[PDB]
């Protein structure tokens, strides 16, 4: 179901992260880790502190697809990962769903905070509005993988 989906997104902030390749998506989704560039940085730190989950919602340049979501699990800290190319600060993330979602399925969500633009537009970085980014995760495919329970009890 998606209840404690829903709480773990209760009020949380939303970011939208661009990567240049598949490989750095999947070496986080084996990790448990993401760098970005340190404008990115400062603001994922301020918001980390700011709110009860920061959620990275991940896509892949030219993937035509979003490859899934994460919570925050850690400001940024450094001292090591072999990223495909600064992102020198590795942030620990708990992973929420690692299944795609298409864009095509994303075509009624706009995000106010890049003009009302369709959500899957946008630069690394940019933050997603509260409903646009709810709505947004909620779309993707339900991971049975995963249990929010150990999440949820990081909050
Ligand atoms: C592990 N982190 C990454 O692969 C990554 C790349 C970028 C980026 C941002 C702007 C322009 C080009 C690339 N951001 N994060």
């Amino acid at each position: 179901g998606t209840s404690k989906l829903k709480y773990v997104l209760q009020d949380a902030r939303f970011f939208l992260i661009k990567s240049n390749n598949h490989e750095n998506v999947s070496l986080a989704k084996a990790k448990g880790v993401w760098s970005t560039l340190p404008v990115n940085e400062k603001k994922l730190n301020l918001a980390f502190r700011s709110a009860r989950s920061v959620i990275l919602i991940f896509s892949v340049r030219e993937s035509g697809k979003f490859q899934g979501f994460a919570r925050l699990s850690s400001e940024s800290h450094h001292g090591p990962i072999h990223w495909v190319l600064m992102l020198g600060g590795v942030f620990k993330i708990d992973w929420i769903c690692r299944r795609e979602l298409p864009f095509t399925k994303s075509a009624h969500l706009t995000n106010p905070w890049n003009e009302h633009k369709p959500v899957k537009i946008g630069r690394d970085g940019q933050e997603i509005e509260l409903e646009c980014g709810t709505q947004l995760c909620l779309l993707f495919p339900p991971d049975e993988s995963i249990d929010l329970y150990q999440v949820i009890h990081k909050m």
